[PDB]
């Protein structure tokens, strides 16, 4: 009875270890894919569009920097696809609110910069366009532009203290582009809503030119004239909006952890059957 | 005693915390599986097709009357020809003039020109203007990408399926004076309720003309312009749901129930533990 | 009066199937579901930062025209104009082979290259001055074809191949004559299924007219201006992402198959609970 005894308990003993075995394999297999799906989803968060409509846009910054040129003419047209077109070269006209201040570099920290900050259309549904023209007396160039930069608000500005640090945050974080010279730039303007960590909201704005030529046959080429003009519009009454989101979830992955574990235990559950299975065994071998 | 005073309120107090935690995590889920609802994902992909379904574009010349049309088989360098002679109208030219919708003021007029086709083979459609010389500076023609030309042709009530276009798309403007190469690429949009709109983008791009070999006086204009297919890979836009229809129930239960047993499991252990407490307690008396 | 109970005990079998055709509705859901999130994977985007990019490799097809210089200034923008047409100051590490286009099988392309900016604290601007004679064709037009490196061309073998491969894999943009272009490039990368990543350009082109009054040109020979800035030092990463992992899904089944089981041992129970009902009905 001695080794009829040691193979029963043998054989008992191998089924339970082969199947918490089997189990405990099955347990960290499941416990690795999940915490590499963990990290993984850690590693790379996943974006999200939307799209909202406003009614009209707030006064938008524009911050054009003419070297020599003086600002000839300036108006506001609304709902004007065709604007009346006069004289070149008269000044006067100009129905807008600027501010002209000049202020230092940040590279160089010299360059006393100047900025004639004029406001931007306010209404989409207006769908209003500023037109602006500049001129400057000819001096030798090889090319002649002048640059213009967008910032978000027109009145924040005004109600901000230290300006400096108003006209430098937006160089420094901001691009610049530059309207041509010598032709006439329809510019539309679409700004972009982008969500950042710790709830914080950046606004970016973008645009996509589109020039057009411009005849001079109404004025007598002479050197010492060049024109330049340039509009700004709203492009569409839409607003983008990018918002930076985790799909997974930490709670998600405990409620697979409990589901695993209720395995196991119903694995465990199945095995002590097993076992009692074999008790039986033993008792029928008894009575035997 | 004082150990019935330590023991029969833990009893409860397991069960004070399981439901704490227990209502904790289903407004964890309640509240995230709101805000997957609220805020959707987007999904890009892109599609290689062989047909061209010529979409058709529009022109709104006005005053300028078409002198040329050419449509390009395969050819990247375009023949010379004489700048001011009219003729070769190639194109697939219907013209129909309409009213605003918008201002509801002007007698439009509209020249529908059948879109490039074959991609592949990248056959590019060449059209020239001529517009004798007016008072207004500036002297540009717009034009408009709309698709289903075929489909166009057979519509009826065109007027009213021509004014809802114009509002919907955007209409970029076509420069003057200025041969100018336009490729345009199809964009596809998933809806909401499962049917797709059809969109257009562009990347212009303007060469300068030399009018060194016309004599002019006047002033005449005589723009061209050319429009051809992009990448032929057709992005397709599907803004899904979040994955989490019936799924959240079967974790919400799930975790009901791993509480609910062993709530039991609790009731047995804290059973064996009193029962062991009390041999200690008999082994020292 | 237990006959009625034993009924009821049937009808408690019928609802422990009613309840799996419920199950089974709801895994072929769950199947469904999975059928179409292994059919629309997920984008991701990253921007990462580089403080000193690579060496990028720009072709040009001059034509029939002559490179006349190639100023890579420091931080400068201001331009001396020496002489709309003098030749010299090739100051870039250029080379050209002579080509033929596969396309036609018999067109021969003659491209040389630039070593380009390479750095963006520098934002170095490579500037290229070309000058032509008056042409027929009354389009001065130049292509510009943008790769990724520069140093990748001229170390590997097979340099007509090298060309014969970056020719549609990006759009051949164009350039125009009597107009100088700033052209502001940049770069997104695109993560494979395999594992690969693909290099792509990206440009944002801005024309500025040209003063032609202090040389007079009356014949037409054209002029020709090119910068080739970087716009940020920054890279998008584009990766796909697979939205469901079987074995994750695999776990909810699971979970729902015990629940229906469990769900089983206490109905079973409350039908005994009826029993018990129906022995105080004896009573």
């Amino acid at each position: 009875v001695r080794f009829s005894r040691t193979c029963l308990k043998n054989f008992f003993s191998v089924l339970l270890i082969l199947v918490y075995l089997l189990l405990m394999g099955v347990a960290v297999f499941l416990v690795y894919q999940t915490i590499t799906d963990f990290r993984d989803k850690l590693k790379h968060p996943v974006m999200s569009v939307s799209y909202k409509e406003v009614n009209m846009y707030d006064a938008p910054g524009i911050a054009l920097y003419p070297g020599k040129a003086r600002l000839l003419s300036c108006e506001h047209h609304w709902y004007d696809h065709i604007p009346p077109l006069k004289d070149p070269g008269q000044p006067g006209e100009n129905t807008c609110v600027t501010q002209d201040i000049s202020y230092i570099d940040p590279y160089t920290n010299k360059t006393m910069k100047h900025a004639l900050i004029v406001q931007g259309p306010r209404d989409v549904r207006r769908r209003e366009l500023v037109f602006l023209q500049f001129h400057l007396n000819e001096t030798k160039q090889d090319f002649s532009a002048i640059d213009y930069l967008l910032f978000s608000s027109y009145e924040a500005f005004l109600k901000s203290h230290d300006q400096v640090k108003f006209m430098q945050d937006c160089e420094s974080s901001f691009s610049s582009w530059k309207f041509s010279g010598g032709f006439r730039t329809w510019v539309k303007m679409s700004l972009v809503k982008t969500k950042e960590e710790d709830g914080s909201q950046s606004v970016e704005f973008r645009q996509e030119t589109s020039v057009v030529n411009f005849i001079d046959r109404r004025e007598t080429p002479d050197k010492g004239d060049q024109l330049f003009f340039v509009v700004f519009e709203w492009k569409d009454p839409y607003i983008q909006e990018i918002q930076d989101i985790i799909t997974a979830n930490p709670w998600s992955m405990i409620a697979l952890l409990c589901s695993v574990f209720l395995v196991l235990f119903k694995a465990a559950d199945f095995a002590k059957l097993s076992v009692k299975w074999m008790i039986k065994v033993r008792r029928r071998h008894l009575k035997k």
